[PDB]
């Protein structure tokens, strides 16, 4: 057999969660010679550290680590290195020097600036469709900003492309708020509570998230006030298609976790077998990297990613 040694920074991240059962399923049914070690780092680098050398010692054939400092890729690389394992970190992106220093290394991810980009095309056409979004009318989009993890680089890019694009388009925006809620819903909850419940709340025309599970929060705290509020966020996870359906969320992008999941067997079954990681494969390595592109998503498209 084929032993894969798999950790996600903490089970109860939606997305993860989503792509975690993706690879559980894809391994059964297309894979009966792999078996999958799964393990949740419960948010702790040092819990991580410590499952790591475990897996080491129980000589699994590939480390496919998620990180939770997403800035402890050399000393993850550093050791699968020097337990002469190949390793292949998924989602946290560790950087191309990190990547570089171990001729057995590879990622799978994403490139974020493009979902970013694509997440402003999806509020540009949202907000242009409903000029009632305009709440003051001063033709300035005033939002506020729902940031994922720091140092986690899919949190920055969607920060900073969702609104360089609706500039480059020229929609002047205005941002109201700008916090960390980590991914999480329930902290989003409680950051949207907060700007809903001061003096100045009724300033805010948008609400943009980095990912959907701190859209979920925000769509909470928007429903408790009986406020009506474009909410955008990113993965189309199936809570948030469900919220667009429902009317409650505007929009969001596909993050392709089945394709993440899909990439990370194959490459993980060739990196094992001795043969080169995209073999018989779709994927191209970009400076050892596979990139999964999105999707953008709205109420005119949301339907086909339901499951
Ligand atoms: O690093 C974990 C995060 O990764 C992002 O790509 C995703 O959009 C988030 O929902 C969360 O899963
Ligand atoms: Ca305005
Ligand atoms: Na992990």
């Amino acid at each position: 057999k084929i032993t894969l040694g798999v950790t996600y920074y903490k089970f109860d991240d939606n997305f993860l969660a989503g792509m975690r059962n993706d690879m559980i399923q894809i391994a059964k049914e297309k894979y009966p010679n792999i078996e999958l070690l799964n393990n949740d780092s419960q948010n702790s680098q040092s819990i991580l550290n410590d499952q790591i050398e475990v897996l080491i010692n129980k000589g699994v054939n590939v480390l496919v680590i998620n990180l939770v400092d997403p800035t402890a890729g050399q000393s993850v690389i550093d050791k699968a290195k020097a337990a002469n394992i190949p390793i292949i970190l998924f989602n946290k992106d560790p950087g191309v020097d990190a990547l570089n220093s171990y001729d057995k290394a590879w990622y799978v991810g994403t490139t974020p600036k493009d979902s970013g980009i694509l997440q402003g095309q999806v509020i540009e056409k949202a907000w242009l469709a409903n000029p009632a979004y305009d709440l003051n009318g001063d033709g300035v989009i005033q939002y506020v900003m729902l940031f994922g993890e720091p140092g986690q680089p899919d949190a920055e890019a969607r920060t900073k492309y969702s609104i360089e694009y609706l500039n480059e388009k020229g929609i002047k925006t205005e941002e109201l708020h700008k916090d960390i809620a980590n991914w999480d819903a329930a902290q989003a909850k409680d950051k949207m509570d907060a700007w809903l419940s001061g003096p100045n709340a009724n300033k805010i025309e948008v609400v943009i998230a980095n990912n959907d599970g701190m859209a979920l929060g925000a769509v909470e705290s928007i429903k408790a006030v009986k406020k009506e509020l474009p909410v955008f966020g990113v993965d189309a996870i199936q809570e948030a298609l469900t919220l667009i359906e429902k009317g409650e969320m505007v929009g969001t992008v596909l993050q392709d976790a089945t394709g993440q999941a899909r990439a990370i067997l194959e490459l993980a079954n060739n990196i094992a077998n001795g043969k080169e990681p995209t073999e018989g494969t779709e994927w191209k390595l970009i400076d050892k990297a596979v990139r999964v592109p999105y999707v953008g998503v709205d109420k005119d498209n949301y339907k086909e990613f339901q499951k």
